[PDB]
């Protein structure tokens, strides 16, 4: 309640012929962290194959001692001693401040499908911006197959809005972006906007306590 949620974002580009020691690895990661650590809310691995195979795993904590004990713990400890022999380069990371986070409890399947949209708003346009997309954010979420929406601003600039999405299945997230509160949306925003950046992402392995609902002050 009176602490900051952690939000962290950690992508890479995976080496030509280890996509199959990358998979193992980071189901492992997954799996030791939530099983086993406190303060973790949620881990999300997922994959970009276009181009260039590129790893995403969006990282959630209650707050920042239960990150720094995290990165202290048996599991990243053996996850980041195999990241170099996976690899190939870049290893980003963002940082964000949280402006909204909810989710339900996810059982992958199949059918679960992520998305991570990055937006680069003009400075002219960031406040009238702001208050724009956290109720489109907000409507999302209350939409029949939204599992989860992690909306937040990167602590490098905060005109750098960073969406993070998953949905019960395809069709959700097609039903959720042709619905007339969406499309209304990117027609008003359309100038305010300098650069966008969609990636609908492959699910690799999911595991959150669920319940989540944040919202900055």
């Amino acid at each position: 309640m009176y602490a900051v949620p952690i939000l962290n974002v950690y992508d890479f580009e995976v080496k030509k012929d280890k996509e199959t020691s990358y998979k193992s690895a980071t189901e492992d990661y997954v799996n030791k962290t939530m099983g086993v650590e406190q303060g973790v809310l949620g881990l999300f691995a997922a994959t970009d194959e276009r181009d260039k195979t590129t790893s995403y795993i969006v990282e959630i904590y209650n707050d920042y001692l239960a990150f720094s004990n995290h990165t202290k713990n048996q599991a990243s400890k053996d996850f980041k001693a195999v990241i170099p022999q996976i690899a190939e380069g870049n290893l980003n990371s963002a940082e964000i401040d949280v402006q909204i986070a909810k989710d339900k409890k996810i059982e992958q399947n199949d059918n679960t499908f992520a998305v991570y949209t990055v937006i680069d708003v003009k400075p002219e346009n960031d406040k009238e911006f702001a208050e724009i997309i956290k109720n489109i954010v907000e409507t999302t979420f209350n939409e029949e197959g939204t599992l989860l929406v992690y909306l937040g601003t990167d602590r490098r600039n905060f005109n750098k809005w960073c969406l993070f999405e998953v949905y019960k299945d395809i069709d959700s997230y097609l039903n959720h972006r042709s619905a007339k509160y969406f499309k209304d949306y990117i027609t008003q925003t359309k100038d305010m906007i300098a650069g966008k950046k969609r990636a609908e992402l492959q699910v690799l392995k999911i595991e959150n306590k669920g319940g989540l609902d944040y919202k900055k002050l």
